[PDB]
């Protein structure tokens, strides 16, 4: 994720904008710890983010939801703003998953308390 403003936090849970740094960190640890981080069969990311959201309190967690997908282009491959463009609509069976991550926030740490998807 690239460096931003402070995210807007309030309290509670609270949907925060994918234009948030809060929620950008999240989505790309997860997409990092889940596809990534397994071996590449078939070239997948987090394509379209469907939920972006956080519990505020003495435990954090986020919640982002997402819809996965065979991507048409790859990791070096150029126009990563297009490619996933022309994925939702290629998506003949929409994969959701649902990535729960658990900030500890008294430790500064973050985990994945969860990771949970579909096939497309």
């Amino acid at each position: 994720s690239s460096p931003g403003k402070p995210p807007r936090l309030v309290g509670g849970p609270m949907d925060a904008s994918v234009e948030e740094e809060g929620v950008r960190r999240a989505l790309d640890f997860a997409v990092g710890e889940y596809n990534k981080a397994s071996n590449d069969m078939y070239h997948s990311r987090a394509l379209q983010v469907v939920r972006a959201r956080k519990q505020i309190g003495a435990g954090v967690n986020y919640f982002l939801d997402v819809e996965l997908g065979r991507t048409t282009c790859t990791k070096t491959q150029p126009n990563l703003d297009n490619c996933p463009f022309h994925d939702q609509p290629h998506l003949k069976r929409k994969a959701f998953c649902s990535f729960q991550i658990y900030a500890v926030p008294w430790q500064g740490t973050m985990t994945l308390s969860k990771s949970t998807c579909q096939d497309a």
